[PDB]
């Protein structure tokens, strides 16, 4: 049901300091090179007021490259799929924490993201928009309590030759009791690849791979 090429639709909708928004799109990728596109667009609430860098990341497991030897959970898991939880701990005291559903729904996927961003300084990188895109981040995953979770620290660059780091958790849950893999690490590279002005209009490209740790 996973083909070597798929689509998929994200929604993701929330608030960020009161901030309400909606942002849909589309995307294309190849599921078993890890490698995948996405086009999205602000429907409401736009232009938002804070860094498009802090929702890149809440926009798919499904594409990561895994060798033979590590189940890849979140693949197996279709077509019915997987939910994930996910909290940000920025260093300014700034958190985001996010619920999603992912679904394939004839032959391409569906994302429904529900996102909440509060207590970034209103002075602060996010808010004034000063964020130039993440590093690099190698996730650590691992299972427990009947899930799969991923823990990293993430880097935003900043326009000032700076870094605004974040502490990351992620609980990955299967709809169904697919084959949890053991401890391995994922590299994780997400470039924003095209935007319009103040962000409403949006591209950007992943790429992410499996390997032991
Ligand atoms: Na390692």
């Amino acid at each position: 049901v996973i083909k070597e090429f798929m689509r998929f639709k994200p929604h993701m909708e929330g608030s960020v300091n009161g901030h309400e928004f909606e942002i849909e799109g589309e995307g294309e990728g190849r599921p078993y090179e890890g490698t995948q596109t996405a086009r999205l667009k602000v429907t409401k609430g736009g232009p938002l007021p804070f860094a498009w860098d802090i929702l890149s990341p809440q926009i798919s497991k499904a594409y990561v490259k895994h060798p033979a030897d590590i189940p890849d959970y979140l693949k197996l898991s279709f077509p019915e799929g997987f939910k994930w939880e996910r909290v940000m701990n920025f260093e300014d005291g700034g958190v985001v924490t996010v619920t999603q559903d992912s679904s394939l729904q004839d032959g391409e996927f569906i994302y429904k993201v529900k996102v909440r961003g509060t207590n970034f300084p209103s002075d602060g990188p996010v808010m004034q928009k000063k964020t130039m895109g993440w590093e690099a981040s190698s996730e650590r995953m691992y299972p427990e309590d009947g899930a799969l979770k991923g823990e990293m620290k993430m880097r935003l660059r900043l326009k000032d030759g700076g870094h605004y780091d974040a502490e990351v958790k992620t609980t990955y849950m299967a709809k169904k009791p697919v084959q949890l893999p053991g401890a391995y690490k994922t590299d994780i590279k997400l470039d924003i690849t095209s935007h319009n002005e103040d962000y409403t209009i949006v591209e950007q490209y992943e790429r992410a791979e499996g390997r032991h740790s």
